């Protein structure tokens, strides 16, 4: 409501700009900041995943597959 802070988890700095911020595991990021981890792909607004509080693209996420069945 009325009351709250912000904040850029990535960065740090404060998320604002008219009606602007990435909201995704619970915190905040700039839709700049807000990439993957191999590739650091652009993902302000795609489908992504999460694997060690971290962010990987739909590609990434089957390409680290290709390494191995095991280990899930
Ligand atoms: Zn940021
Ligand atoms: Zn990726």
């Amino acid at each position: 409501g009325s009351s709250g802070s912000s904040g850029c988890g990535g960065c740090g700095e404060d998320v604002v700009g008219d009606g602007a911020g990435v909201v995704a595991l619970d915190r905040v990021f700039h839709v700049g900041c807000f990439v993957c981890s191999t590739c650091r792909a652009q993902l302000r607004g795609q489908h992504f995943y999460a694997v060690e509080r971290r962010a990987y693209c739909e590609g990434c996420y089957v390409a680290t597959l290709e390494s191995g069945p095991s280990s899930g």
